[PDB]
């Protein structure tokens, strides 16, 4: 028969590894020939896999490049202006690769131009806390200085957002091997940790969800009325630049002024990790100096869209989409997960031709520009938002299939936890001691629930990934899985060799997955999400799981309200309103539970009511208006932190009224919004209850 | 048979005549006991009638009312501060209601109190190009005066917006007889004339579509977070007050300063219309002061919502709304057309209770507030629009069901052009002289299309009534239809009485319509026009109707454009992205016209995809941004005009972006905006065609 064991079986873990080796020869740099290259390929070999029709889709977007000829690098200098140390002008190139051309140099992607020269401030990850302690409580003042600051923790791009609110006049970020060396390992060849010349590219763009920088709300296509650099869209003010932790510590080991102000502040150099500002005595009047000079360039993306066109609903789309571009040769991000999307692909492709079809249409993507600020999911999103909203089932991402080989990550839309679930205890665990047991049970010992005995782990979406557009700006139902590591050593931080040249091939073949047995669990996870999506009679979202975390988050934004009871009292601050909504969003889900499971289906004009209050469940949690001062995040529920992209925040709106609400100089004013944040969740929780109740 | 003849032939006149005398006894104000009272009463026959459900849905939103103990009026006053001339206190009742309590004096709903002093300037129309002619050719500054104005031409609200900006310090609004006094008939209660102490009533607010001014973009509920009255969206910062033509001649007949421009500025009254500022040399140390103490209130309001379950796609919702609410009697504005909308329930139930039910579900809509800025209607859509965006098929509005007695009225979405066509080339002509003829027939003789040989008038929605939420900021597709005046004489203005004491039932039955057969022929259009809606197999509109029209605005806009044709150059402002997108939705319509007639309908699932692709396609016309400062106005083919809320604009971002442009002092930037909103209309265009593809 055709059915979800026939598409699993079919997958095959040495395809994977082919296609992985095939993808990471040569650099993919969105905007390259060699990226266009690949994606003509990828569009060819679709069409021999079986798939309707495969079309490319163009936009014209801002992307940033290095100047080849005007190298970016950082000085030590003396006090008659002559360049004591200078940083690599690039990382050493990994066995046999020596003679690659185009490797891109360690930058920070959309920095603009500058030569600012001054005293260093050392500011530990750059965190909203971490500028808290040094302005409130150690008194030093960061304006005008060159700030220093180790990755990890958050998205780079808030760092450097919250320097340039502390007046700083550059960033410099680096690599600690207290989050990038996990002990008794050996450095890339050897291993897979991050040696010292290492360096970790990455955009520093602060979008909240805009696309292309130039053409917020629109597609980028060839009539597209541009905004002006001043006026775009994200940009960071000041400049920006990577190093490792060779040259890091040539920066730190000189410096002065105050002592760290506790153990968390120290990484692992031999050196004191002082917070200045500057450099102690005998070399106080020596300075750092900063020479960056990469342009930002309205640049051409392809993105590769195959159908495979439904025989019943052709009209609802389930969409498998992740990214293409990679900052050098990508052998884990994203060719791990693009490797694996192609063997699925192949896989739907080969039941086609023995005559099958899915109930709705599969569409996949092969997504362009991710690096630089999820550019081509978001273009041909704003391109296509009308269909999507309105016949979108299901968004499934596929970037990196691995980050480590001890047990699988979910993150994922409530409406989608009992469908992993039960996939889950029908997939073989890969793992070594679980030999004959399901995925579900080795995952559930690895990695247990902190709520619930006998479930595992699943997370909220964060960001950072082509998921945004789909689940915060659009409420498509979302998720994404992975194979992960243990979260003990460097618990703060991705894979030691993240955006480096030396993630490669042999990074993965060697030392993370040499049965490609992992990557092979992942496509079974990740596919058959997927066939049951697209398959499935009544669609496989349960708005009961829903009900629980609303409480859950219900439970903890009043918690921390609580920390404020004498202003509570005053202003007369209630989160009656939200509890009823959830109440009542836990009863109206139950009731509705209860006809979907009887009903049943002789009648498919109710089928299909019911899979379109299922369908249109997550997008009843978007506001048209918007959160404050980012217009693309919709969703109630679910933003990315606005501390950490990386990370989801539950009830945003009164989150972010809330913190630090302390310090605000108008209370009455502060707690007033609050309310207002209470009002405005209560009733889209409400309203979204209310889809699920009897049409009439 | 159950059919449309069934249901048409049911209807009678003499119901009409009979529910017009009940609803217009005595004043139904938003806001009071008497208008709660008849929403129960409504409430309680809908449910004898045969509906399955019928509901209040209650708001507490912002109303406005004159002082009871302290009046409003206005004086002239003499150098030693005598008031020498009052305006009156209440209108002279109509013959018989002299003893009815509660009938509201004539005031302007929103105005703040105050009692500015002044010069008087006369300000004709008070239009945009009102104010241009006095200060741009005339040279005189109204800054600091108090302006005098005659309605008609435009909506009251853009009137005071225009004065205010013009820096006047307070508004006196009057009914002149040249627009409110038709030659050769006699005044009420002799005739339907407005007789010399007369007042129209109506609110001053510029809305842009919010609702109640306290909570834009959410329903006004028991938990509603409020905003200030000093952020209130909307209210004016000078105070207003109107008045008739007897104390309207005693503030003009002493105007000095310069003389009318021209012939246009002239009424009807015996006084020479000088513009001013201020009285002739002898009166010229006199001045007029105005005495305003009305409240705004936060006050409850009540909506009727009935609804018959459909039988196939109870999932589907078809739409007939009108309000309730009046000024005093609402003799035609708006019993005329809930007397009309009470017959259509009656007779949807006889057929109910034989056994039969429509295809889809009709919602029946009784607004509250409609009066002080379509209050009702607007927080009701607030409350449900997840609902009503997924499931909303349609909208027909059903206020004043006359306001003549010359010939039909229909303003509607293209989508209803051939709809519209068919029914009323199935009805009878009630008209003298068209006896035995169609109503189709005499309807095209009275009101020839301007465009089209042997076709009827059908004109563009604006607004200034409870469609604006379900059109302009939801996407869902609506229509009106009334039976109306030949419109010589006075063409810019509504009937003689309106929103006057003297609207009642009288008038209604004495001179508009004594045999209720202009009232029959308009339940006749709007019952059968809701009936095809939700029972044909295929949704009654013509995607190809929408591909005429918008080629015809794309003409029209770049006309416009065209008279700078040196800007255009230096520029480089190109419509031809415009007028492609507009070729793609011709050749994609008709590609989909085919396949609807064709497909044909053994497949349930087939018919649904391309119901769906019609109901969609009014909603694909929406930008979830809004237009520029209008966030409630998202329809990017029509929103209200910027200068006459009453009047529809085509193209609007493209049009307000070109408005007056010869006069910005940054020319570069004004035509960069131009250029962004042909972008925008493009695309939206050519996304609205999209829709129209196979789906996969
Ligand atoms: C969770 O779900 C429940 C439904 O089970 C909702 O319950 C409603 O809650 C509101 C309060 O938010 C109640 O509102 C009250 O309605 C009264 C009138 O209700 C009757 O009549 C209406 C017609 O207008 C019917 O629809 C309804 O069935 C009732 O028969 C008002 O009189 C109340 O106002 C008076 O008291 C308040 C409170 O002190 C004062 O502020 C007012 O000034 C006034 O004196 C009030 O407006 C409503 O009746 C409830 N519906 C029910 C029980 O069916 C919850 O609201 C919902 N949670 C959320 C967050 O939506
Ligand atoms: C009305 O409907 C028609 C479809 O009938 C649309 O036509 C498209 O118009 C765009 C222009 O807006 C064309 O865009 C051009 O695409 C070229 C590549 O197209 C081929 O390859 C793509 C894959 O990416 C395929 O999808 C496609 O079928 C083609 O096989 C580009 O090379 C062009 O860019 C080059 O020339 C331009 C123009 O001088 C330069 O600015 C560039 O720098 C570059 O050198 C260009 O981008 C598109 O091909 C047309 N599609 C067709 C014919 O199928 C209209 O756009 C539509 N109207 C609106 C308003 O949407
Ligand atoms: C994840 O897996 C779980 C466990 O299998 C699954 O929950 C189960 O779903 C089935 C199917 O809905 C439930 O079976 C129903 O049981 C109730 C009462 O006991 C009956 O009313 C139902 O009978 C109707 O429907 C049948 C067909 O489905 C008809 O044969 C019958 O004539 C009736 O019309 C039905 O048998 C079962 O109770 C649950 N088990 C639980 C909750 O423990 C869950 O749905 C899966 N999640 C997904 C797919 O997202
Ligand atoms: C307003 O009224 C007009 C005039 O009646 C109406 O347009 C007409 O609609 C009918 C029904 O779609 C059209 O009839 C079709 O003609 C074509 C070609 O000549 C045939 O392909 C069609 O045959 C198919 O469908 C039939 C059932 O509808 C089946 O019996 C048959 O087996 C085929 O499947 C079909 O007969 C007619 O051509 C137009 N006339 C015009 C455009 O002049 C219009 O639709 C009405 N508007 C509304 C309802 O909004
Ligand atoms: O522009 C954007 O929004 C993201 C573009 C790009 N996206 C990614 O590289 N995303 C990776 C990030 C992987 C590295 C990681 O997870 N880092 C991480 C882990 C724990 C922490 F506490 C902090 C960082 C992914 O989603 O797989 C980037 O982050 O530069
Ligand atoms: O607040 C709002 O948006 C409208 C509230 C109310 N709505 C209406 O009274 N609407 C009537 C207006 C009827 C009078 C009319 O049509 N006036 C008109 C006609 C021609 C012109 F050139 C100018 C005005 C209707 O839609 O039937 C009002 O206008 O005060
Ligand atoms: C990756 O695999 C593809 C597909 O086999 C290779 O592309 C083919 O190359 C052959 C030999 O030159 C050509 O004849 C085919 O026309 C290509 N097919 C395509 C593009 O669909 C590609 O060379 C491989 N890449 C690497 C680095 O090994
Ligand atoms: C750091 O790099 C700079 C730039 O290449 C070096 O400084 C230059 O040295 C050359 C040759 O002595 C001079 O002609 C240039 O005028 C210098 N340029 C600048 C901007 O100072 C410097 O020697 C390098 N420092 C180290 C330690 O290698
Ligand atoms: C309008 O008609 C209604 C319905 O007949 C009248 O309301 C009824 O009044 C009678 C006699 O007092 C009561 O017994 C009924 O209970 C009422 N029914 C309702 C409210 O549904 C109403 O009095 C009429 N109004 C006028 C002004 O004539
Ligand atoms: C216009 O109305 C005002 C207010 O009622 C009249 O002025 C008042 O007259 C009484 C009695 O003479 C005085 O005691 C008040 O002090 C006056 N009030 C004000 C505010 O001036 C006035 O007589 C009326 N004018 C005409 C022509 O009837
Ligand atoms: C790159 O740098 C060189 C000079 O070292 C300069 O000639 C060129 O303009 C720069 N390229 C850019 C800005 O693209
Ligand atoms: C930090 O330093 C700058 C520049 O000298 C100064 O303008 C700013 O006010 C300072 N902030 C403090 C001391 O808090
Ligand atoms: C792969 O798994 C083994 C077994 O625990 C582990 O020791 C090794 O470090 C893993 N590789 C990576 C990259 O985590
Ligand atoms: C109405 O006017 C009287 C005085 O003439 C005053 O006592 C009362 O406060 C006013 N009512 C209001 C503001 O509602
Ligand atoms: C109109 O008069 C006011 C007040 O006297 C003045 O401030 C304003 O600038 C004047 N505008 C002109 C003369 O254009
Ligand atoms: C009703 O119709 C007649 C016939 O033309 C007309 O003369 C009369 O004035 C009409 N009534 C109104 C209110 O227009
Ligand atoms: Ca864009
Ligand atoms: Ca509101
Ligand atoms: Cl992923
Ligand atoms: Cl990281
Ligand atoms: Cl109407
Ligand atoms: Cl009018
Ligand atoms: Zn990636
Ligand atoms: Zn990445
Ligand atoms: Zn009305
Ligand atoms: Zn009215």
């Amino acid at each position: 028969k055709h059915n979800m064991k026939a598409f699993l079986d079919e997958l095959k873990a040495e395809n994977i590894k082919k296609f992985l080796y095939n993808f990471t020869q040569i650099p993919h740099l969105a905007g390259t020939e060699q990226n266009f290259q690949l994606a003509k390929q990828i569009q060819s070999q679709w069409k021999e896999f079986g798939l309707d029709s495969v079309e490319l889709a163009h936009y014209d977007v801002l992307l940033s490049y290095p100047n080849k000829t005007h190298p970016n690098y950082i000085s030590i200098i003396n006090e008659d202006g002559n360049e004591i140390f200078n940083t690599s002008l690039f990382e050493p190139p990994p066995p046999g690769y020596e003679n690659v051309s185009d490797i891109v140099p360690p930058f920070s992607a959309f920095s603009p131009q500058g030569m600012p020269e001054g005293d260093l401030v050392y500011v530990n990850y750059a965190r909203t806390e971490d500028f808290f302690k040094l302005e409130r409580d150690m008194k030093i003042n960061c304006s005008g200085k060159i700030v220093i600051a180790r990755y990890g923790k958050v998205f780079r791009g808030n760092k450097v957002k919250n320097a340039q609110l502390a007046g700083a006049k550059g960033v410099i970020l680096y690599s600690d091997p207290a989050d990038y060396f996990a002990p008794g390992v050996k450095s890339y060849p050897d291993g897979w940790n991050l040696p010292g010349g290492g360096v970790q590219r990455g955009n520093i763009l602060n979008l909240n969800g805009a696309g292309d920088p130039l053409t917020p709300g629109y597609p980028a296509n060839e009539y597209a009325y541009r905004r002006g650099i001043a006026e775009a869209v994200g940009l960071p003010s000041i400049p920006v630049h990577p190093i490792g932790y060779y040259d890091a510590q040539k920066l730190l080991e000189k410096m002065g002024g105050s002592a760290p102000p506790d153990s968390s502040w120290r990484g692992s150099l031999k050196v004191p990790y002082n917070v200045g500002p500057g450099f102690t005595g005998n070399f106080s009047t020596q300075k750092v100096k900063m020479h960056i000079h990469s342009t930002n360039e309205v640049t051409r993306i392809y993105n590769v869209i195959g159908t495979l066109r439904g025989a019943v609903e052709p009209d609802r789309y389930v969409i498998l989409g992740g990214h293409r571009d990679s900052w050098v040769f990508g052998g884990i991000d994203p060719q791990s997960g693009a490797a694996v999307v192609h063997e699925i692909v192949r896989s739907f492709g080969t039941l086609k031709k023995e005559g099958w079809r899915p109930r709705r249409t599969i569409l996949f993507a092969s997504w362009d520009a991710e690096e630089f600020g999820l550019l081509g999911s978001t273009e041909w999103a704003e391109e296509n938002s009308r269909l999507l909203q309105e016949r979108g089932v299901a968004y499934i991402n596929a970037d990196s299939s691995i980050e480590g080989n001890y047990t699988l990550r979910v993150d994922c839309t409530p409406l989608m936890y009992s469908l992993v679930h039960n996939l889950t205890k029908e997939l073989k665990s890969p793992d070594e001691g679980f030999e004959g047991k399901s995925l579900y049970e080795s995952w559930t010992k690895k990695s247990p629930s902190p709520e619930f005995s006998g479930m595992p782990r699943i997370s909220k979406l964060g960001s950072g990934n082509d998921f945004e557009v789909f689940f915060q700006r659009l409420g498509i139902a979302s998720g994404r899985a992975r194979y992960t590591k243990n979260w003990e050593t460097n618990k703060f931080s991705g894979y030691p060799l993240y955006h480096s040249v030396y993630e490669t091939y042999e990074l993965v073949e060697k030392f993370y997955d040499p049965m490609f047995k992992y990557h092979l669990t992942v496509a079974q996870v990740r596919g058959g999400m997927v066939f049951e999506l697209a398959n499935s009679i009544v669609l496989p979202f349960d708005c009961r799981d829903y009900a629980v975390v609303l409480r859950k988050y219900a439970d903890k934004i009043y918690s921390i309200s609580m920390k404020h009871p004498q202003e509570m009292k005053t202003y007369s601050v209630s989160f009656d309103s939200l509890f009823s909504a959830v109440k009542n969003f836990t009863e109206i889900a139950s009731k509705f539970s209860e006809r979907l499971q009887d009903f049943d289906k002789s009648n498919p004009i109710v089928l299909r009511m019911m899979n379109d209050q299922l369908m249109f469940l997550e997008r009843a949690f978007i506001d048209p208006l918007g959160l404050p001062d980012r217009p693309f995040y919709r969703h109630v529920i679910y933003a990315p932190s606005s501390h950490n992209k990386y990370a989801g925040e539950s009830f945003p709106g009164i989150y972010d009224a809330l913190f630090d609400i302390e310090s605000k100089v108008d209370p009455s004013k502060a707690w007033g919004e609050v309310k207002r944040q209470i009002y405005v969740a209560a009733f889209t929780v409400q309203a979204a209850a209310e889809t699920l109740s009897e049409v009439a």
